[PDB]
């Protein structure tokens, strides 16, 4: 197991716009597209980003390649971020790929105000900050994934991932 197949199970793989869990369009490994409801403004975006006239489709190739660039994004905006950065090179590496999840799904910011949970990782506590990241608006909305994460902080290992 590792990152890329981690997250190809929780965001899944459509090769047409799509609506994500919170309405917004979104395409190939939950790339998002854009905050606005204008399908339109989602195809300009696609378009743009994949650098042709998709009309809201795109290929396997052309999804997996947003979805690297995206991996690597996260990874880089983790890395910058001084509040996320020590934590993240505190964590062995089962851990980090929790980490890379949830900043991918939700961004650096999201994440940078889990200041207590952010905490309790760093000082290896993890059931501690297993229970703190459930108190979260994220748990409530997706809590099938959200378990699946915290498992992963909790335990250091791909069970849930079977
Ligand atoms: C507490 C939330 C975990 N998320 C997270 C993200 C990046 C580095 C370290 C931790
Ligand atoms: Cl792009
Ligand atoms: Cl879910």
């Amino acid at each position: 197991m590792n990152i890329f197949e981690m997250l190809r199970i929780d965001e899944g793989l459509r090769l047409k716009i799509y609506k994500d869990t919170e309405g917004y369009y979104t395409i190939g490994i939950g790339h998002l597209l854009t905050k606005s409801p204008s399908l339109n403004a989602a195809k300009s975006e696609l378009d743009k980003a994949i650098g042709r006239n998709c009309n809201g489709v795109i290929t396997k190739d052309e999804a997996e390649k947003l979805f690297n660039q995206d991996v690597d994004a996260a990874v880089r905006g983790i890395l910058r971020n001084a509040k996320l950065k020590p934590v993240y090179d505190s964590l062995d590496a089962v851990r980090r790929c929790a980490a890379i999840n949830q900043v991918f799904q939700m961004g650096e910011t999201g994440v940078a105000g889990f200041t207590n949970s952010l905490r309790m990782l760093q000082q290896k506590r993890w059931d501690e900050a297993a229970v703190n990241l459930a108190k979260s608006r994220w748990y409530n909305q997706t809590p099938n994934r959200a378990k699946r994460v915290i498992t992963t902080f909790r335990t250091g290992t791909w069970d849930a991932y079977k």
